[PDB]
RNA sequence: ACGAGAACAUGCGCGACAUUCCGAAGAACGCUGAAGCG
């Protein structure tokens, strides 16, 4: 379904090492959504932040 | 007062008969209405 989350709808997170995948996802989210992740200085413990 | 004088290169006759512009051919191949959450 729709609204399952960022891990879902994205093959790359599973393939990348947890830390590498988290960094790449944070970079992508900051590139797209600058008003939430763009304001965040560092990578959060979990990327994306919220559970869907 | 000419190898001359008359004297239609003419008459009847259909460019016509038989013919399929057809034969073969997927508008389809891939494509999450989804991501962030303020």
């Amino acid at each position: 379904g729709g609204g399952t989350g960022f891990p879902s709808k994205t093959t790359h997170y599973l393939q990348k090492p947890k830390e590498q995948a988290q960094k790449d996802i944070f970079a992508i989210l900051q590139r797209r959504f600058r008003n939430v992740y763009g304001k965040m200085a560092t990578v959060p413990k979990n990327v994306p932040m919220v559970l869907k």
